[PDB]
């Protein structure tokens, strides 16, 4: 920790969200799993997206908010956000 958001970070996040929708690897590997697969609708995708932007205190580009269906791709972000962030 004190540096980017982790693994575990982002996993609580996205558990926090997807509940009710289990029975995947969500609480686990999801990296490259695609969002579809684990469980996520993209409405809830946006929910989550507006959590961890409020939460962390980042922006989410609306760019970034379409092009991540990877959570790899929104683990960057944030990690680029917070790097950004000051």
């Amino acid at each position: 920790m004190a540096t980017l958001l982790t693994t575990d970070d982002l996993r609580r996040a996205l558990v926090e969200s997807a509940g009710e929708t289990d029975g995947t690897d969500l609480s686990g590997d999801f990296l490259d799993l695609r969002f579809e697969d684990i469980g996520y609708d993209s409405l809830a995708l946006m929910e989550t997206a507006a959590r961890l932007e409020s939460r962390y205190g980042v922006s989410i580009p609306d760019d970034v908010a379409g092009r991540v269906d990877t959570p790899r791709e929104l683990l960057d972000l944030i990690n680029g956000a917070l790097a950004e962030a000051a």
